[PDB]
Parts: structure tokens; sequence; C-alpha cells
């Protein structure tokens, strides 16, 4: 045959944040937040579906697609806030404490959303940064309000306040796009290393030359491995991988293995060579 | 060992469209169109790179990531044009033939961009729809101009003109997102069929029960196959797949095969069962 509660864990942790912004009707930004969540949550309902004929590996990956969307909804939001800050700069006419407690309530609220996403699921590490950004964005108008209120002589420190805080957003979203670009490109995941498994595999008896390895991954923790191995022709074949699986599954967890057990007649070729790093 | 000119074909066909909008400095929207292009082209330069250690399958898939971006740059563009049409509706003050030949030159120009992308590469079928949309968008202001100029009594037919033509954009971009959602989710590609290969494989002698098939695809024409097959224990194993490859490669083209040749002792399980369709 050659053969848990992390799923609803987020559904717990995520549905909360959806309600907070929902209950946050004390007015744009909030409405936009109320949109990213449910959809992203709805994606979390997708990965639960069983693998269908059209999607053989199943809807596992769909989470990231929802996640990667949430990120690009942050760039649009902050994209507006830089252009308006520019408009708020070029049209300098604007007029306080009224604009403080309306933000004094917001900043503390976003801490709630952020702290409950205390770092698993990608959507978690996707909605989290969406909130964190929305926090640092929120303190901009606050930390400015407690500045111009006391020092209204300038009243122009607010634009740069956003400008420096906008970068605090984008410089905090790259760390997630350095990763989700590797997933959608079928690259080796973070927690592993390409040569880190070749040697780890070459440490078994029958193997001769692991050629044409391919190890991509699904969302965050689902990894899939695939390779062709060369075995001692005098040695029995099936028994070897009968351990290699154990040899790998013991090393760490998998979601599907396919090993080919090619025979010791390979035309010693760029395709089954090596990655040139 | 168990072992063309389509690449630069687009680089030919794509660099052209990049120059046309570049040379189109006869004014914004043109600049946005220019930004979308080169990047997408730059992605086409990525897929040429050889497979590296971090990206085992290689940068083939990266094209789609660039492609899928171009699409979402269309929704943003048309997103602006519906809100402005709304603003152009709610603020009805606006005032002709001056606004005709400035568009009479545009519409015909977009035909050039579209016709040279006469339907291969995804980026082709990605930049194409980006242009086609930008055409139907362009005729809106034109077909309206030759209406209100002759019948200025209304001058309100222009908003709905965009509104109906905006849908002509989005209803033309879905056909590409029905597909590129299957690629990034590792689903079986269009040109194939899940059961279409099981039977096509089960038509060989040694095979007993192809279990745990997995057939996803890279960008458009690169397909990868992977499966475990059961063979007659009395029959020799390696010789079977020594044909199955031919049996499939003869059927159509591949980019990597991994077959496991499991033995006839499988615990007759949901995992190696079937996709429930
Ligand atoms: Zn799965
Ligand atoms: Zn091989
Ligand atoms: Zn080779
Ligand atoms: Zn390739
Ligand atoms: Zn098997
Ligand atoms: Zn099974």
């Amino acid at each position: 045959h050659c053969h848990a509660n992390e799923y609803a864990y987020a559904k717990w942790k995520l549905c909360s944040a959806s309600a907070i912004c929902f209950i946050f009707m004390i007015a744009a930004h909030l409405l936009i937040d109320l949109t990213s969540f449910l959809l992203s949550l709805f994606s979390l309902w997708l990965s639960s579906k069983p693998p269908s004929k059209r999607l053989t590996f199943g809807w596992h990956r769909a989470e990231i697609l929802g996640a990667l969307l949430s990120i690009l909804c942050i760039w649009v939001v902050t994209g507006v806030l830089v252009y308006l800050a520019c408009e708020r700069l070029l049209y300098p006419d604007y007029q306080a404490t009224v604009m403080i407690i309306v933000s004094s309530c917001a900043v503390a609220a976003n801490i709630v959303l952020t702290v409950v996403l205390h770092q698993a699921n990608a959507s978690v590490r996707a909605a989290f940064v969406h909130a964190l950004g929305d926090l640092f964005q929120s303190i901009s108008v606050l930390i400015s309000a407690l500045i111009i209120y006391f020092k209204p002589e300038y009243k122009i420190a607010d634009p740069i306040c956003t400008f420096i805080f906008s970068i605090l957003v984008l410089a905090s979203t790259i760390t997630i796009l350095k990763d989700f670009s590797i997933l959608l490109m079928e690259g080796v995941p973070k927690s592993l290393n390409y040569s880190g498994v070749k040697e780890l595999i070459l440490a078994v008896d029958g193997v001769l030359s692991v050629h044409s390895l391919h190890i991509w991954s699904l969302t965050m923790n689902q990894v899939i491995l695939s390779a062709h191995v060369a075995t001692a022709a005098s040695r029995d074949s099936q028994v070897v991988r009968r351990e290699i699986a154990k040899a790998l599954s013991k090393s760490f967890t998998m979601h599907s293995l396919t090993i080919q057990m090619e025979s010791p007649v390979d035309q010693d070729c760029l395709f089954c060579e090596d990655p040139c790093d």
C-alpha cells in the first residue's frame, strides 16, 4: 500500500478578527478589512474539500491564492493612502483633538486583532500582516495627532508621518512575498534544503545516484517529494524504497512520495544532472 | 536514462506591442499600459533560466505569475473607469469633435496591438486580453462621441456606454481566470482529462491498478505526470514502464514522469482510492 486540529484552529482564530472589524462600525478602511477576511476565510473552507478529478492534489493550495490576494489588497489600500497624503500635501488647507480619540480607539483595537494572531496556516500569516499593517497605518494619524495638537505651528508633519509609516507596511509585507513566490513557483520550501535531502537520502545502502529530484511544496506544511534513484542491480529494488519512505518519513513529514528506481543504465545529460545553483 | 523556437516567438510578438504604446505618446492610461508590458516581458526572460536548486522545476511557471498580474492590472484600470464614470455621472457638468479624432486615432491603433496577437504562450494569451480590453474600452468614448456629437440632447449616454463596455471587458477576462486558477492549484490542464489517461494507461499489459495518480501542469504546454502502478508480480517490472513512457510520450508530450511500480500488496483506503469528482 506504501502508506489534524490545525484546520479549525485558524477558523477559530480567524473568525474572531472578522467579527471585530464587523463590530467596528463606529465611523473605507474598515469596510475593506471586512471584505478581505470573509473571502480569505472562505478560502479556508476550500482546502477542506477532498481532492477532485479536476484538482488531483486537491484544494490545499487554494489557501495561498486567497492569502496572496489579501496581500495585494494591502498594497492597494496603502496605495490610496500615499496618493491622498500627496493630495493632503498639495492642498494644504485642512483643520484636532476631535481627530484623536476617534483614532485613540482605533490603535488599541488593532492590537487586539494583531495579538490574537500571535504566531501555522498561511492565511494566518497572511491575515496577520494585513492587520499589523492596518495597525501601523492607524498609529500614523494618532502619533501625528498627539504631535500637531501640541505643536500646530507645522501641521505638515502628518504627510511624512504616513510616508515613513507606509514603508513600515511594505517592508513588513515583503517577508511574506519572498515565500509565497516560492510556493507558486514549485520551489523547495523554507524548512528544507535541496542538498539537505540528497545526502540525507544518499546515506542509504542501495542508492547509487539520485537523479532528477523534484521537491516542491503545497501551502506551508504540505511537502511533496519525487525523484528517480539508481540501485544496485544485484540488490533487490522494491525493498530499498520500502525503507527510503521510512528513511524520509522518519526524517520529517510528507504528503506524497513517488520514487522511480531506475536501473544502472543511464546515459551519463543536463536534464538529470544537477541544479546549477 | 529513461529519457524550441516558441520561446522567442513571443519575444518577437510581444516586444512589438511594447513599442507601440511606447511610441503612443500623443496625450496616464498609456503609462499604465506601458508599466504592465515590460514587466510581463521581463517575466518571459525568467522562464529561460535553467532550473536552480531553490526552484527545482525551474522558472517555467514564473510566466503565469507575471501573466496573472497583467490581468489584475486590468481590473484596477477598469475599476477606476467605473468610479470616474460614476463621478462623471454625479457631476453632470462637462463639455465634442475635439474629443473624437483624439479617440479616432486610438481605436484603430488598438486593433494593431490586438491583431498582432492573433491566436501558445500564456503571456501571449495574457497580454492579448489586456489589449483587447483596452480596445473595447477605447471604442466606448469613440462610439459615444459619434453619438452625442450628432445627438447632444442627452449627453448622458456616455456613462452607460462605459458601463456596458466595462462588462465587455470583464466578461472577456474570466475565460483566462478559469484556466490560470487551475494551473496555480495543480489541477489537470485543459487539453487532457483525468480519466482520459487512466484508461489510456490501463490499456497496457502489466498494469493492474493505477493508484494515486497525480497530473498537474506547468504554464500552458508543460505537463508533468506522476503515479503509482501495480504490475503482475510474475511479470518483470522495469520493462513495463520502459514502455509506459513510450506509451504516454507517444500519446502526447510530457516534461517529467515518475512512476512507482508498487507491488501487488496494497491495503484495499481513501488516499489511493479515486477522486470523487
Ligand atoms: Zn492533500
Ligand atoms: Zn529517472
Ligand atoms: Zn538525464
Ligand atoms: Zn522545464
Ligand atoms: Zn503506490
Ligand atoms: Zn491508498
